[PDB]
């Protein structure tokens, strides 16, 4: 575990508190004195708001990430939560009394890593329930967090299928020797309910 289970409950707490201040001040907050100092390491992060009390496959509600270290962790965490609240163009902006019905889920991402060799071999290289995909080719690009496959129920070879379509490009590109395939993965951390105990998630 690189993220110690403090740190990730700090994480989730400031990402809760970046969207609720933001939404009513229209102020970003800026990372607390009292931050964990690896916390300031540049890494890439995730976070998505899931709907509390229903089926897990209608429950997202918002997911914006950095999943480049361009960001301290601890400040790409404060942006990655706003973002995800109320600027996910997929769904309308969340009001702050819905944050009441809202559970934090926190991804930190560790680097992703270039898959060798034969693209046809390349679904023997990743493992639902471990990685998070990444598939890039010409300006296409699209990410799949680890969670995706595992709750969806898909295999190695759909989970690749389904990351080349979220980066606008056929289903079968990964067969491609042009098309850059990477794998990541991530400690999660989310609410157990609403402003309630936070834990790791495993997958």
């Amino acid at each position: 575990f690189k993220i110690k289970d403090e740190w990730g409950e700090f994480l989730v707490r400031l990402a809760r508190r970046a969207i609720e201040e933001y939404l009513k001040t229209g102020k970003e907050i800026e990372p607390p004195k009292d931050t964990p100092p690896e916390l300031w390491e540049k890494m890439g992060v995730f976070v998505t708001l899931n709907r509390y009390n229903v089926p897990p496959q209608t429950a997202l509600r918002g997911c914006i990430g950095f999943p480049t270290p361009i960001y301290p962790l601890v400040e790409a965490t404060i942006k990655a939560a706003i973002y995800s609240a109320v600027d996910d163009p997929r769904f309308p902006p969340v009001k702050l009394e819905e944050m009441d019905n809202l559970v934090v889920e926190v991804s930190v991402l560790t680097p992703p890593e270039l898959i060798e060799g034969p693209p046809e071999e390349r679904p023997r290289k990743i493992k639902v329930g471990r990685d998070g995909l990444i598939v890039e080719k010409g300006i296409y690009s699209g990410l799949l967090l680890p969670q995706v496959p595992v709750e969806w129920g898909w295999d190695e070879e759909e989970f690749l299928a389904e990351t080349c379509w979220k980066a606008g490009l056929p289903p079968d590109c990964w067969l491609d020797e042009d098309t850059k395939v990477y794998k990541f993965t991530a400690e999660i951390f989310e609410e157990e309910y609403p402003r309630g105990p936070i834990k790791r998630k495993p997958l």
